[PDB]
């Protein structure tokens, strides 16, 4: 054994969470935050012209669009010289390749205007979907910018923005890798209507490459012009690694890898033989049941792990010819990927340290805590529950039109969980509306407390009755 | 039964549920937030000048209202032309007929002034109530701006604003329908000195129409020139619906709105019958209470949307001259009303789901909690209730002539929730009154939680003693 | 009884509370937060000058001093004519008689200054106190502003500031009643150097009325010139209301104030004759002992009111002769005693009315609570108040030089409430030390619940052992 | 002894406790935050320039540095004079000596750039370390600004900033006594390229005296260059107090310090003979462990003393030769260091008065308290404490690269904390990460409680049991 069993199975699991922690803290560099931070001041926070006080971060309309491309945007992207055309970004940054700018649009008469207005307004655009794509010429063709061109063809992918999701195709345009060329190219686009009524999104995408630490920086920057009118903005940095090998921890790194996985097949090994006719009602006890989705995830992460570093590369074509667009989006999803699964794996391995302190006497505290206790919240706690979401509908019917917190329901339950918590922006409801503001805010604070209170009030009673 | 009655009542609850939840759904249309968040950005957020840095959400004095009315306001309505006179506000916005401004005065005279300051002052005017209402004309009076118009040839009703609430009537001026004759209108209003000492209140009203998304706006912003000086803005942008059945999903609420009317009628027609000499003591029990306020609530909310429904036709009538003004002030109202009392029965329906699951073992857990537990909190709990209102008549007497969360004594109530929540802003208290500010924040602070703790461990003694 | 007795007591105690409740509310006027609101945004938030951005509100040197008085004070005070010289600020506020600017001097060489320093510095100046005023004549005499006047030749008393409490003599000037002479006079001022490295404090006095609303507003705005270097603003707006009896309302408040001192006799009368022979040990109870304290509040309340009536006219000479200062810092301060302690007196009359809903069954309900569970807090809770202290002192020790949170002892004390509730600012304390802020942050914030936690399981524990 | 014995320890250290907080109070000035206020608000918050809006505090590029040096930074230290060359800051400083400024470069060539990025790269620097420190001239060396200056001969020590720590040497240039020469030196060093790719940090440092209170103030402001791009500001001012023995008051507090001196040798003579053969079992009760760690702390507090007085004279020879720069940053450490080990004594001497306390009748209350209650969170806590740590390890890993509060990972143990408490930032989480952030908040926030819940209750049961 009893005892031998529990130390060896305490020992490997020590063995496996300190090769875990080495893993973690060797790939997750510092003082990275910096460099976005850096990134982002510089084109996000500049005034979009010397006279005028806009900036990224808020814009507007598309003149506001039109004055920050040819404005801040080339300012802060052409570098004049250090002391050759490469542009070197504060001084060290290296612009890679040349930027691109995309448009999606839709199709006109994709409505159905009622017969009442039929008169006064006679052209309509639904809001952005694939069905409502439009995939025709516009404006003097002469060009890659005035042509559909297909998701296929154009090597992108799907993004998630604030409004809607959008393709990844449409009208493209391969900016220059100078100021002044580029600037001509923004200015023909600008004269030859481009945005006029039919856009509906816009991409700006560009790289970086800093030498002093060996990292990439991919910046896509968004605007979003819904059905109603303006814009929305944006920006969505993201830092990269392709090189590795570099020094001799990235080797002692691998190392530490190679035998991680190599814990990961013992586990799993170890695991599955005994699912077997012996302990076959395994799926008990939350400790058994942790240890699968501890390896599920380990498995994906070294499926994503070897999957992403077999194109570091095929991708990296681009050191041959510097001339064209670098598309990195695909090794900056995967690195987000990649970063949350093995932040969720670490997570789960480290709260599955309990089982291991539970053998010495803890287990009069921990069991009785764990059992008696943390099974009947779960069972009297939809009370609390069902008022928290009915709470939650009422003012997503009653806000959520004038008020940006409680658009988009699930906002209105973050915005619940920290008006509880204590973060209170009562002047915007009471603003919108004067009568139910103020009902709702006193009615949900009084009786969430007065239903924990009572609950708490009924376990009590119930431990004192058993 | 038994069980068949009860599942059969469970069944038909949760038919009317999901038909009231697919109502609600259907009705609430998605991403409406951002075309009010545009409109109040681009007629609250621009400032009044190119020069000044004023606008409407910090006005200050007439000067700032006349440079905002013939600044800011004219720029933001009136859009010279896409690539016909008609505005398309963003391009898609389409500003119905013209606009309209109405001002409120009061008579010179309808004050007492002291016998000892009556040689320096001999002029006094009141604040705004019915009886010191002005009715004469003043000025040039050439037209209808100077001129008395009555609440009813003037086709509006009240509108309840900061100060006080205003009667509808009073000295309106159409505008014109492009930017020229507007501004030679306001320049002449401007000119023959029209806001002078006597005007207590100013109405701006208009409406757009958006093609994309078949939805109206309107648009009022109030400015309150109170008797001591200065001005108060007020906006109340609001969106409407007024053409309906467009769409098959229309048809398919309409079936959803009259089946929820026949199961109103089911569950009406029920629950009067057994109100009958069997069950004659139906006042108790908190469920039976409840299903009457359902069936008001269904009630009325039906009586308003039919109501609502017949004078989308009527109104309309705009569409046969676009050259006046067109009045929706009424539709926009009920639109809230309706809206309101949808959510506050939704909410009730969604909380009438308890009487269900208590049926199971639930019921020595709900028991307990609403019978001992919930019931001896509403008997002794008095105590943190009336020296809460004893704190907020000390901090209304105390604070409220320097404080502005402390004027408007229910603000005093609010600001006391948020106080507890954690919502502090004790630099003003500080600055108000230097001793008697933190006496009371300190003493309120303990002595709440004091008396809360005292009453938990009450209760808790008692049901130890129970 | 025993019925009848207090039945009476009851009627006669809610009559008492009645005719306070009307008193307090006639007393208390509305809508009077605007009126200060609009003259400290008028005077407090206007740039000192147009190409400035520099406001009342952030003072930082001489430079910004002397801009401010011949530049945002001048404008705001001095109002062109509406279409005489009597300066409506506003259009409605007229100016009451003259301006007034005051300022304290401190001598040389009240120091000692070290004998190492004694080669480059030959100047120095104590802080403010009554010992190191100066009391000689400076620059070209020719006048009263550079000549002291006494306390008591100066019509006035001595004003608490920020960093020290100043005596209300010194050097003053009365202004003109028109813009030109008054700027005339402060360039006289600003020529011949008259804040020269002396001063420590300087005011500027004004009043207006408003004749829509009778009322008076007196503006004491100061400016506190430290040892060290730089400025220190303060405004202090108050308003007042010395005519009364204009209408109805006020002599029906005269005969309520007149039968609130008939109950206050009664009260005190019957009150007076039973802590004789007769229940003679009449200090517990803490009922009898509350019933002294409201009886003193009414009597020093009926004192102040009665002692405030008087100088309604002595004082207001000055409709007279209307060019010279009217001296109305007396009727503002009385005023703001007289509002402490009326408001003090009506919270205790309502936190007295537990007595009464104490006799009906409610008795058992506050025994434990207040007999077993109020009072065994009071016994260990100076645990939790000696760590507060001691934690505030370290606060103090640590911080409170560098955040302004941390000096002036007791803010530390406020800091650490608000710490509690949830008010933290803790970028500033991250700032000041890097190792001790964070470990103070933590510690306190851990032990606070612990300690807290601790004594209710204490309380728990003792209840079930009792 | 027992009375006896118990009244002359509980009387001695009365005695100790208040000769104690005299001498705190005594050290420690009042108003001294308005003089490092004043300093900061005038070198922190000015523009650099009339034109520009950039400040101190928020600082973008090498452009704004150099801005900022002949800008803000010559504007407010030199000041014109007050109706000699020795600069009155404010009129009441007199910045003593000149200013000195210095700066840290790294090698070329110290990284090892990829073989692929082999072409396009040719210069590469490392991060600030000791190792890759540059020793060697650059441009034209003609004086000490372009030499290297080793730690001996630089009289300095090393400072411990934001990035990393830097050593104390480098290139060093003393800068003038007058505006015109200091310009023309900054002006010089701008032309001949002194900052160029190679820095990574650079110092300024000078000092002032107030005599008014004697009191010296020194400024030590850093701007760090990290490797990826752009400057991070950071300042330190720190008030001083060399000159003693000024008025009787000191002699007093010199008294108090030798008889504090003396309670602290009585303290531990009596201390160290107790711990003979009797009560050899001294390192328990909790009490008699504190009283050595009193000792330590008066005992390093007394060495840090009368090692900072026997200085005050050796590095004033300053005031022999005017011209110089002074050098006081070891002043300033030793000042910070004593005082805040004076701040943990006096709070640990404080905290030590439960022992006396608790010999009255109190010692029932804190049985079960502290020793049945204290004593039983201790042990089952590591849960509330494991899922803490592990949900910062979570923070850390998927956000501190985007967001500033979850970068370094403590901090990520404190934006815990504030969010515990109720001071939230959602919106950049929320921005940051749209599926994680929402989870992880309502994850950590739900379970917290839930956990703390679960322990409560099980204490309570297990009271119950015991
Ligand atoms: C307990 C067991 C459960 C385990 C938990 C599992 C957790 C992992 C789940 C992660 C889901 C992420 C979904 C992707 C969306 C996202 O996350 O992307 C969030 C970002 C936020 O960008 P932004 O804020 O800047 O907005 C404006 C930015 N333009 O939008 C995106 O760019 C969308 C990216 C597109 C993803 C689609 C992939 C299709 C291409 C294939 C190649
Ligand atoms: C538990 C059972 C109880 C059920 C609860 C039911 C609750 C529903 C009750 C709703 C009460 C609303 C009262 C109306 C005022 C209001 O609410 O309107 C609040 C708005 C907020 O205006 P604003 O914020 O823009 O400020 C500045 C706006 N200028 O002012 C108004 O325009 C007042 C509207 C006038 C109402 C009367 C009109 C009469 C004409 C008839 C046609
Ligand atoms: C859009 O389509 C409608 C369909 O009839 C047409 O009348 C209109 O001219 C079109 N507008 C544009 C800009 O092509
Ligand atoms: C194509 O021709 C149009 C006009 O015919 C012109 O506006 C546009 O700039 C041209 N584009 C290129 C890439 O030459
Ligand atoms: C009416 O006449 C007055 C002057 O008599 C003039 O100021 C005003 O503009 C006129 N109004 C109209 C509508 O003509
Ligand atoms: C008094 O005389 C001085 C110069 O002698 C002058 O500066 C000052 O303005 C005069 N004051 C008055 C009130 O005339
Ligand atoms: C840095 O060192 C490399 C090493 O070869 C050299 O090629 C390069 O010219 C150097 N750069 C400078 C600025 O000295
Ligand atoms: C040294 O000489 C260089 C040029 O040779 C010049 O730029 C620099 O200013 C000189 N420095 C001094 C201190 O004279
Ligand atoms: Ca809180």
């Amino acid at each position: 054994k009893y005892l031998k069993s529990v130390l060896r199975e305490l020992v490997t699991y020590l063995l496996f969470l300190i090769v875990l922690c080495i893993l973690t803290y060797g790939m997750m560099s510092s003082n990275v935050y910096y460099y976005t931070r850096m990134m982002s001041q510089l084109f996000l926070d500049t005034p979009v012209s010397k006279t005028e006080k806009t900036n990224f971060k808020t814009l507007s309309s598309m003149e506001d669009f039109w004055k920050f491309t040819e404005g801040s945007l080339l300012d802060g992207l052409y570098w004049k010289m250090q002391p050759d055309n490469r542009s070197f970004i504060f001084y060290e940054n290296l612009l890679l390749g040349v930027p691109r700018i995309r448009q999606l649009r839709v199709r006109n008469g994709s409505c159905s205007i009622p017969q009442d207005l039929r008169d006064e307004i006679k052209e309509c655009y639904d809001v952005y979907s694939v069905s409502s794509e439009d995939r025709a010429p516009f404006g003097p063709r002469n060009g890659t910018a005035w042509i559909y061109t297909s998701e296929k063809d154009l090597n992108g992918s799907s993004h998630w923005g604030i409004i809607a999701t959008y393709s990844g195709a449409g009208y493209y345009l391969d900016l220059s890798r100078t100021r002044e060329e580029t600037a001509a190219q923004v200015a023909s686009l600008k004269k030859n209507v481009w945005l006029d009524r039919g856009t509906r999104a816009t991409f700006i995408d560009f790289s970086v490459y800093n030498a002093n630490i060996n990292l990439f920086c991919v910046v896509r920057l968004l605007v979003e012009f819904p059905a109603t009118g303006g814009v929305i903005p944006s920006w969505q940095f993201q830092p990269l690694k392709l090189i590795r090998y570099v020094t001799t921890f990235d080797f002692f790194l691998a190392a530490c890898e190679i035998i991680f996985c190599f814990f990961i097949f013992y586990y799993v090994v170890e695991e599955i033989l005994e699912i077997r006719i012996h302990k076959l009602h395994y799926f008990r006890s939350f400790w058994n049941c942790l240890d699968v989705v501890i390896v599920v995830l380990s498995v994906v992460a070294i499926g994503i792990n070897i999957y992403r570093t077999s194109n570091v590369e095929v991708l990296l074509q681009f050191l041959e010819d510097q001339n064209t667009f670098p598309n990195f989006e695909h090794l900056a999803y995967w690195q987000i990927q990649f970063n949350n699964i093995a932040a969720v794996t670490v997570f789960f391995v480290w709260i599955k340290l309990f089982k291991f302190i539970n053998f010495n006497r803890t287990m009069s505290q921990l069991s009785t805590t764990m059992s008696r206790c943390a099974k009947d919240l779960f069972g009297f706690a939809i009370m609390p529950f069902i008022i928290f979401l009915a709470y939650a509908q009422l003012a997503y019917l009653v806000f959520g039109t004038q008020v940006d917190d409680f658009s988009t329901f699930q906002e209105c339950i973050f915005t619940q969980f920290r008006i509880i918590l204590g973060d209170i922006n009562f002047a915007e409801i009471e603003e919108a509306n004067r009568v139910l503001g103020p009902i709702y805010f006193t009615t949900f604070v009084f009786f969430m407390f007065f239903i924990l209170l009572n609950m708490f009030l009924a376990i009590i009673n119930d431990t004192y009755s058993e």
